[PDB]
């Protein structure tokens, strides 16, 4: 598990919703690699556990705020927030989504459909524009967008939220297009199913539904995927060992087939 | 130009934001083949001159209806004008799409952005919506969207309509897999620089505009395309000769690469 | 049915090994648009069953010549024969493809290996610099190349072939490139699971056999493809309706999902 | 920079062509994170320069072997070489790869194209089937391919060995999906322009002409790689920090655009 990786001394990260699952497994992992690090999410009573649990570890160069993240005041609380606490920012993951629909593409609503816009794609984009002055301050950066790989393999049941991370394969191209100026790398991650309490429905009850979902996604090396297996290619894209990429996505799914 | 192909005799299209360009050239096209076709378009003076237009080259089973492609109560005006004229809908191909922003993608603010998706992604959805039950009970059908080569070579300046772009491929995508249950194919196609009016600013000036772009955007073929480069691929994907194709998108660019 | 197209009146093709299967539906389409064809294959047999049969259907304006297509002494051979016959070629479909192997990849002997690229890319790359000339003679046309949707998604079993239609992915995209010049078109299909003796292990065991494959492949349209599923996409691709599309691959699956 | 980065204790790779350029900052970096890594190219002193200059940084823990990769007795000398050293395989990065065509497609002579094929693919191929059982006996491991991004955009000049690295896409592929079963994770990089002796006529002619470079090639963040910019990401795809990745191909190319 340990790396002895030391990438970020000296720098701040903000990880949205980070209080669970792969945003605090990013978080940890930066932390352990001597960043600082500000952690959203809706909750108090999350921020407030997910910073106990990190301290506990020694990872102390923590800080948390609660907010939505389609907040516009709350989005400027959580920037003007990381300022106050470190001073400045060097990089962003925007690792907030929403997968409250579950049925047939027809039946997803307007209200719906613009909502899952909102969160997965404008609210990223708006956390982008506030972060990028700070971000270009400090002669560049990163920006990670977590997507899915139901971006690229449109899923049953969700394919509304699909269609919002394709969405931000394109979002993380033109922002890594139009921000490579000031020296700030755009990429993404592509997690496949992955075992945190937004896909806790899928594989719920032991290998049965952790077995047979196994391969019924086909995943080559026939497990799901945990938090952790995201924090190390988020630490590798926002540090220096990616210098020279940007505007790429990377699938984290096991070996599930679908783009070359 | 004629091809003698005659694949659509007793279908009915919606093809909308077919006044001008490709959506017209869709239209005149589907006409050859036999289709009866219903054009929309915001301003009934170019309903007006299309109408007129096609029927001078003896294409008379065509009807018009103005409207706004993003106003509900304009969408279902068209679709319900379209049963009580043919009395069916077998085809809707989604061609609206706006582009109205120019400049950084910081610069385009949060309403430009939610009209950018509401216009380019959202209304065609809702198209989607409306036609699904009346394209179902004629045993199925074809959908097609128009989205751009744009959408998978982020480009300068218009970048923002380049992730909606973006969007359509994953949308196209997304039904296809939930309409095969109807037989309802959805495909796309993916223009590069089309000489319409919505492009005539990038190419304005004769060989200049038109001979840098041309190998700017690197075209292999070394010109522009024109508005029927499109009609062929769109009546391809309607008809029967691709009856086991879906999900797909073809890029008719002149030979400009951005994916395998 | 018919589509009463008629787009090649005047035209010469050659579709290598078509003398059953795929490339026979694709000869037989070209033919009824108006073609003139030469197909060919290595059995002689074949190659007067196939005559006959489109002869029987009023196909007339075909001829063949039986030869193995990874054959230089025969390559040339098919090439001058078509010359011989009707003067001229406009269209080159490099329909030809093996898979003798079935197990795992690590088992695929050097010789094998070097025996699949022989036959599935080299001798598409040998006819393609065999017919340039006459091609580029009549002012341009068209080369089309049957990849596979496993071009895309590796399958298990046959992977070393999927390996070599990978490469015609990249194939037709580098010649697309480089014949551009000579306004001659080059562009590919993939197909899925389609009905031949080739695919026949996969597919063989009764109407519920292929019913369950078509659910394991994941095929939107619920069923397996037959050889004219790929005949209108290869008519498209050879006619003056893609006259703007060059280096493209159409998947032709059914919509099984392997890339954006 | 150092990252201080210590993955690899342990371990032990083989890089192949890895006395100069992007194959040897790889063994370089896997040596500063703790590996054992054995090097091999053609010429013994560039095999002995490479030695010296590694363990002139107190970088020890390596060994060398002369030997042409595409020479079946060499491979077989390569991998008993690194077993009788150390004992075990758990690492091969496959970065072999040759250009010395230059020039149209049409003029790349059937042998030319046999060999770009033997040694770019062939070769990766027989060292995979190689080094597999060794590094299964070590309850898995990783396996890497050096591509290019020529894999997914075709470049004029070297078409040819772009179409050998769209097959190292496909290769890597199909053997991330039949060595899942041992957990050996097959991915690889598809690098840019990287300044190195290869790619030297592209490049040299001062920094003005790199800059004009950067612009013909659309590079966004506005330079040309160097050998260290592929060494993070190889690490990083032999690390535990990619346990969940394989099959995926990583574009090192400073924002150049080829694939969504
Ligand atoms: N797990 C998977 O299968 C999977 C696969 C592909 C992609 N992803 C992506 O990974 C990201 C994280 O998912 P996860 O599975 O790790 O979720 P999770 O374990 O349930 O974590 C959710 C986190 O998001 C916070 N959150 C939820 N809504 C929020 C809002 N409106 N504003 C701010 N914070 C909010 C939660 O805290 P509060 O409740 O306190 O707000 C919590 O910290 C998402 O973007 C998702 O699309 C997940
Ligand atoms: N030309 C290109 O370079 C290019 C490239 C890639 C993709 N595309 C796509 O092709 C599609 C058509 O573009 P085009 O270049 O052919 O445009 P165009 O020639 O300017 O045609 C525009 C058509 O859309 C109608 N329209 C505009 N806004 C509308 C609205 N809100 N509701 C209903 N109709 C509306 C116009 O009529 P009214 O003014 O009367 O409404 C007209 O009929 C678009 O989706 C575009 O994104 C174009
Ligand atoms: N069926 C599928 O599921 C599927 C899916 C994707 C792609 N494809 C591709 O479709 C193409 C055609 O295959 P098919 O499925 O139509 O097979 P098919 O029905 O078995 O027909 C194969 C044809 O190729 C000829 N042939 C075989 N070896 C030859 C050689 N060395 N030289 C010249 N002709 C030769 C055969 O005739 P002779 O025996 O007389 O030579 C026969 O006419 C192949 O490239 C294949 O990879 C097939
Ligand atoms: N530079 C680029 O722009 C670029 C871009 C994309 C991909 N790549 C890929 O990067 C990889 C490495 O190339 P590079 O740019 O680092 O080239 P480089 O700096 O010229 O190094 C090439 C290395 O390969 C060795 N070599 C050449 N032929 C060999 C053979 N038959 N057997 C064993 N070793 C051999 C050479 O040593 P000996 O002479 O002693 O054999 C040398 O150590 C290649 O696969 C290339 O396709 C390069
Ligand atoms: O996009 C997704 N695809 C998935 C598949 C399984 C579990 C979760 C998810 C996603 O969030
Ligand atoms: O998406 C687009 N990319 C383009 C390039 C040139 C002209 C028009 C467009 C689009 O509409
Ligand atoms: O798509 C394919 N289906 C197949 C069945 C058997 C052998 C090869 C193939 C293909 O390439
Ligand atoms: O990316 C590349 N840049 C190059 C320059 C010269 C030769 C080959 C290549 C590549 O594959």
């Amino acid at each position: 598990m340990p790396s002895n990786c030391r990438r970020f001394e000296g720098k701040v990260a903000i990880v949205t919703a980070a209080t669970k699952g792969i945003g605090l497994a990013i978080a940890e992992r930066l932390l352990d690699e001597g960043a600082s690090v500000v952690i959203g999410s809706r909750n108090q009573k999350n921020v407030d556990e997910a910073i106990e649990y990190l301290k506990n570890k020694g990872l102390t160069k923590v800080a948390g705020i609660a907010g939505h993240i389609a907040s516009t005041d709350d989005q400027k609380k959580l920037v003007d927030f990381t300022l106050q606490k470190f001073g400045k920012i060097n990089i962003l993951v925007n690792n907030h989504g929403i997968n409250p629909a579950f049925g047939h593409i027809l039946e997803v609503s307007d209200q719906v459909w613009d909502k899952l816009f909102e969160v997965n794609v404008k609210a990223g984009f708006q956390m982008t524009k506030l972060v990028h002055p700070h971000i270009a301050k400090e002669g560049g950066g990163a920006i990670i967008f977590n997507a899915s790989y139901s971006a690229y393999k449109s899923p049953p049941g969700i394919a509304a939220y699909g269609v919002t991370k394709t969405t931000l394969v394109g979002l993380t191209r033109a922002l890594a297009m139009g921000l490579a100026k000031d020296n700030i790398r755009v990429n993404g991650i592509a997690p496949g199913v992955i075992k945190t309490k937004m896909s806790q429905v899928l594989w719920d009850g032991g290998e049965d539904a952790e077995k047979e979902l196994t391969d019924i996604q086909e995943i080559a090396l026939g497990r799901l995927g945990v938090p952790d297996d995201c924090a190390g290619t988020v630490a590798y894209l926002a540090s220096d060992d990616s210098s020279y990429i940007t505007g790429e996505m990377i699938i984290i799914a096991g070996g599930v087939q679908a783009r070359l």
